[PDB]
């Protein structure tokens, strides 16, 4: 079996021109691909290239208004590119933004059409700037388009149009714009866990609670895991794995699983406060495997210690090459919360999914 790998360094072009240390750094992919060289990853892959995404593929998510805003950004002066992220909800634009949004989207068609064409078993996607936040018609939370829902549906263009793509997103926010551009859809299965505190916590918004199931077509389509009141880590994320995330994504039988895999749930990150473990990640990401005879895109969503994600994000390449599962610490027993959020969604999705009955 061949894990492919892309990666590009044009994608750190996209900067804060006014916050140089902004969280969102270009260092971020660059640090985590040095990492793979570090622990010989990177020549166990096969390499697949970077290219931009069309404008077109574009428009299979996003809306034509949002794709020529984005677009025009790319001759602003400074003026007008902060004026222009300052109508977003956390949004800082550069020129070569656009670009950057383009290859990252671009990378993860190129990775999933490789695994769809049998030229890899699987693949990992060093992207920046992330998509989960991104909405139709609207760019937020760092993420201009939302790179992961336009992969799933560029999977669904080179295939079948009802071809199944499960979409888990560990990221430790909340995908509003995953979730919404999926909410009536039934060919495309959205797990989200994250950290919600009741709506306290970005993007701030009651979309991320569990009786949120989608609609019309698309409901009990939509997973959301939220976790309130607990510094969560592995023993929460395994669980809600065991009793949620695999029993619904067995039932439903995917054929492309893509992780918005965001590290920013990891130990360290300074936006998160939660503490999984790169181990953690690594079991989260070997379990998957068993899903879509293997077929499994992870594509970098946010995470924001450098350390902490280079770490993380190389352990589940290491799983995706094959190597066996490294050794969870001791797990303690369930913030109490957690089994309360777990429970929540039992009972919201048990109409939906009989392998949780
Ligand atoms: N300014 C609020 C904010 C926006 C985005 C993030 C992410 O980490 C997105 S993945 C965190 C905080
Ligand atoms: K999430
Ligand atoms: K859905
Ligand atoms: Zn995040």
């Amino acid at each position: 079996p061949i894990t492919g790998l892309v990666y590009d360094q044009r994608m750190m072009l996209h900067h804060n021109m006014w916050d140089s240390h902004h969280p969102e750094l270009p260092q971020r992919i660059s640090r985590i691909f040095s990492r793979h060289e570090e622990l010989r990853l990177l020549s166990r892959c096969h390499r697949i290239p970077a290219r931009l995404a069309t404008e077109e593929e574009l428009a299979l998510c996003h809306s034509s208004k949002h794709i020529s805003i984005i677009k025009s950004s790319e001759h602003m002066k400074p003026r007008d590119l902060n004026r222009l992220g300052d109508e977003y909800n956390s949004i800082f634009i550069s020129n070569e933004s656009y670009t950057c949004a383009l290859l990252a989207a671009g990378s993860c068609f190129n990775s999933a059409q490789a695994i769809l064409t049998g030229q890899v078993r699987n693949a990992v996607a060093i992207v920046r700037p992330p998509g989960h936040h991104a909405e139709k018609d609207t760019a937020c939370g760092f993420c201009f388009f939302n790179t992961a829902a336009l992969t799933a549906r560029y999977a669904q263009s080179i295939t079948r149009e009802s071809l199944r793509v499960l979409i888990v997103d560990w990221d430790v926010h909340h995908g509003n714009g995953t979730q919404h551009i999926f909410e009536e859809d039934d060919s495309v299965l959205y797990i989200s866990l994250h950290r919600y505190e009741d709506g306290a916590f970005f993007p701030n918004s009651e979309d991320a609670n569990y009786d949120k199931v989608g609609l019309g077509k698309g409901r009990g389509y939509n997973v959301n895991i939220p976790w309130n009141g607990g510094k969560m880590g592995d023993p929460e994320y395994m669980a809600a794995f065991h009793h949620l995330v695999m029993p619904i994504a067995r039932e439903f039988a995917p054929e492309l699983v893509l992780v918005s895999a965001g590290f920013d749930a990891a130990r360290g990150d300074p936006l998160g406060g939660f503490q999984v473990t790169p181990e953690g990640y690594a079991h989260l990401t070997h379990q998957l495997m068993s899903l879509a005879a293997g077929r499994v895109l992870i594509i970098l969503e946010g995470g924001y210690n450098l350390t902490s994600i280079s770490e993380s994000m190389s352990m589940c390449t290491s799983m995706l090459l094959g190597d066996s599962p490294p050794s969870l610490d001791h797990l303690t027993p369930l913030k109490t919360s957690a089994t309360v959020s777990i429970n929540n969604v039992l009972r919201a999705h048990a109409p939906f999914w009989s392998s949780l009955r």
